[PDB]
DNA sequence: CGTCCACGTCTACTAGACCTGGACGG
């Protein structure tokens, strides 16, 4: 569930459903606290798109559906463990909190917004988070800007390391691309922010928050969520120099945070 | 049986809380 996952996810769910046409209810799973989806409509498409560390479905009913009903959006946040899948409609995994039913012509599916540990949440309307910046896949140059633009933000005085999850600014990264990003480049995961984002006002640090995910994007996938057995999980795996690797050092950012990284840990290090 | 750990917010006062399950220890 980084930027990479969530992108992945918008275009599987963008794929899956092409041809497919939804009808009836969105049912929610009991255990869930999040929202009921008050949405009906005999004929439907769902279609989405990923900003950051979020995704949106639009619903849209097809001319002349039944009962009334203009498209509806909602935007999902993964949590640790979110993900969708496309799956029988008797066969549904667990643990399926959100679920919507293809209609009858075909073999009867489900699009199940699957998520374990229930992290995720799903709000009805279609907005972004407030006070989320902008998507460093899809937003590139706006991202950078903001960054650039808010470097006096309290937000830059913490470490790297810490600074790289604050979604305000980079929205999109995670855990496992922080220690990605600073890896291809040394930085130490604790200097602090501004001292390393100040030489900007080959490729930098803010560039690789972009083109590093954007690798992820590439392999294709389900990325970090991708299953052992895994033709998928074996590329991820493959694909990750430090996050997890024997060699590195490790260490808690002040939230508990686990950051991966080699060789110095930088003036800001907890000690 | 256990303890620890995980791709992230969220919210009540920088910790806990919120969850399930896999890996490994005894």
């Amino acid at each position: 569930p980084e930027g990479p996952e969530l992108h992945l996810a918008s275009q599987f769910v963008n794929e899956a459903c092409r041809a497919l046409v939804f009808g009836g209810c969105v049912e929610k799973s009991s255990v869930s606290r999040n929202p009921e989806v008050p949405f009906e409509s005999s004929a439907y498409r769902i279609s989405a798109s990923a900003r950051g560390k979020e995704l949106r479905l639009i619903l849209s009913p097809l001319p002349g559906a039944q009962p009334q009903q203009e498209p509806l959006a909602l935007v999902f946040r993964f949590g640790m463990s979110g993900s969708f899948q496309l799956v029988p409609r008797e066969e549904l995994p667990r643990h399926a909190h959100l679920r919507f039913y293809t209609a009858p012509p075909g073999p009867r599916l489900a699009l199940c917004f699957v998520d374990i540990r229930r992290f995720g949440r799903w709000d009805l309307g279609g907005k972004w988070q407030p006070g989320r910046g902008p998507c460093v896949l899809q937003e590139y140059q706006q991202f950078r800007e903001n960054v650039l633009r808010n470097l006096a933000d309290k937000a830059f005085d913490r470490p790297i390391c810490e600074a790289l999850l604050d979604q305000r600014f980079f929205n999109g990264i995670g855990n496992y691309l922080r220690a990605e990003i600073l890896y291809r480049l040394k930085i130490p995961p604790f200097e602090k922010a501004r001292s390393v984002l100040e030489a900007l006002q080959n490729p930098d640090l803010l560039e690789l928050c972009h083109s590093v995910p954007k690798e992820v994007v590439q392999l294709g996938g389900r990325g970090y969520g991708s299953e052992s057995g895994e033709e998928d999980f074996a590329a991820f795996r493959a694909w990750l120099r430090c996050y997890g690797m024997p060699g590195m050092s490790s260490l808690q950012d002040r939230h508990g945070r686990t950051i991966w990284f080699q060789g110095d840990p930088g003036p800001l290090a907890p000690k």
